[PDB]
């Protein structure tokens, strides 16, 4: 589901568009200790999924959370 074996960064991007009502949060990665860069979405089922920033639902999803979100800090 979320991981497979190498714990570093997402690899298997999500194909099934995730809904907003079920979305809880999201996490993006782009550090230097990773082979690739992408985003990760979290639904309201205590589960995380991989997502690339070149999708239509991921972009809207990220923009949605980024828009709905108030401001970062922690």
């Amino acid at each position: 589901g979320p991981a497979s074996v190498p714990t570093t960064c997402c690899f298997n991007l999500a194909n099934r568009k995730i809904p907003l009502q079920r979305l809880e949060s999201y996490r993006r990665i782009t550090s230097g200790k990773c082979p690739q860069k992408a985003v990760i979405f979290k639904t309201k089922l205590a589960k995380d999924i991989c997502a690339d920033p070149k999708k239509k639902w991921v972009q809207d999803s990220m923009k949605y959370l980024d828009q709905k979100s108030p401001t970062p800090k922690p």
